[PDB]
């Protein structure tokens, strides 16, 4: 009958579409993992973190150390 398999990857493409837009990955597409086993768009993530600092999923504080930190752009932003 029907004999194959493949597996599941880290990376390869199991339900790991990103929870930003909720779509999905490409070989491509700039994607970004955070410290939360957590992976984004870098085009989702990074206007987010940008914004938040955290993960819109779980929100895990992606910070240790004291508060003084690099900004995550400009003043101006929000
Ligand atoms: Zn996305
Ligand atoms: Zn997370």
């Amino acid at each position: 009958g029907s004999s194959g398999s493949s597996g599941t990857e880290e990376h390869v493409g199991s339900g790991l579409e990103c929870p930003v837009c909720k779509e999905d990955y490409a070989l491509g597409e700039s994607v970004r993992q955070l410290p939360c086993n957590h992976l984004f768009h870098d085009s989702c993530i990074v206007p987010w973190l940008e914004q938040h600092d955290s993960c819109p999923v779980c929100r895990k504080s992606l910070t240790g150390q004291n508060t003084a930190t690099n900004p995550p752009g400009l003043t101006g932003v929000g």
